[PDB]
């Protein structure tokens, strides 16, 4: 198929852009990771992980983040958001970043599987080398904020765990942050020809299942449940701006709670597409990204205090 080709094309002259930008770009200082960690039996090279740290440890346990790659579900790797997970770590978090099999080698719950995995690897053997999974924050970019966006409901659901064939991990999200998500897939091809393609993507993460049809979109998934805070990043020269605006009114309707961080389009035309993961030494990308990790320690300070603890 010269549709698959196309599309294939397209994630090529991003990899090149994606290569470019980081020969260039800064690394943050004072970090380590442990690379390259199978998450199970398995020498599928995409089920593996890296987890970031300070340097310098001011604690034995750090609170969590977990960060979940974009790529529009056909590209990527746990190596693309490596900056960003490596400046959040810098800020005294313990990060996780986890690679997922890609479309179309899978559909979407082979990806979903792929998470929760990653996610139970975590629950097994992030305490002993510094994740305090007491505090988690779960955040995912584009596409990696549709799978967030999904991981939180199914977490919640025994119904769609048995769908999606996962069991609930042993541990809570605090917060979920999506930065400038594609949480509605199916409103694509109406949306910024290219439908051809935009229908392609569709059933390539359904795989035909008519199940997976139904349950493609954060408004299926998010029905009936009570769901963990939600932050939602971005800006109005996102090219998916769409996407965001489509996301308020499904929270409003559902009754999720959640704070926001829009760029106005008067902040500029370089706050473009997911910039705060992609460009990190920039200044707005710094106050995202802090404001991003205060809401979760504001959080998780509420939570400590409920908790009497």
């Amino acid at each position: 198929e010269a549709m698959l080709a196309k599309v294939q094309a397209s994630w090529a002259q991003t990899a090149a852009r994606d290569k470019a930008r980081y020969a260039d770009e800064r690394v943050p200082e004072d970090v380590h990771w442990e690379t390259e960690y199978r998450y199970e039996q398995s020498a599928d090279p995409q089920q593996t992980l890296n987890l970031y740290y300070p340097a310098k440890r001011r604690n034995a346990t750090m609170p969590t983040v977990i960060d979940i790659h974009g790529g529009g579900w056909f590209y990527g790797d746990r190596n693309l958001n490596r900056n960003y997970c490596r400046y959040l770590a810098s800020q005294g978090y313990a990060v996780m970043g986890m690679g997922y099999r890609l479309l179309p080698d899978v559909d979407l719950r082979g990806q979903i599987q792929d998470i929760f995995a990653s996610l139970r690897w975590l629950s097994h053997f992030g305490p002993q080398r510094g994740f305090d999974l007491d505090h988690v924050l779960l955040t995912g970019d584009s596409a990696g904020g549709h799978l967030a966006s999904l991981v939180a409901c199914i977490q919640q659901s025994a119904e769609l765990q048995e769908l999606f064939g996962v069991s609930r991990v042993n541990f809570n999200f605090t917060l979920v942050a999506l930065v400038c998500p594609v949480a509605e897939p199916s409103k694509l091809p109406e949306a910024a020809d290219m439908s051809d393609m935009a229908a392609f993507y569709l059933d390539k993460l359904s795989g035909g299942d008519q199940a997976l049809v139904d349950h493609l979109n954060f408004s299926q998934v998010v029905k009936g449940l009570d769901l963990p805070p939600f932050m939602l990043i971005g800006g109005q020269n996102d090219s998916f701006y769409l996407q965001s605006q489509a996301l308020l009114k499904v929270f409003d309707a559902n009754h999720v709670t959640y704070t926001t961080k829009l760029w106005p389009a008067s902040a500029g035309p370089h706050l473009k597409h997911v910039f705060n993961v992609q460009h990190w030494e920039w200044p707005e990308s710094i106050e995202t990204n802090l404001e991003m990790l205060r809401t979760f320690d504001a959080l998780s300070k509420q939570q400590d205090q409920a908790e009497e603890n």
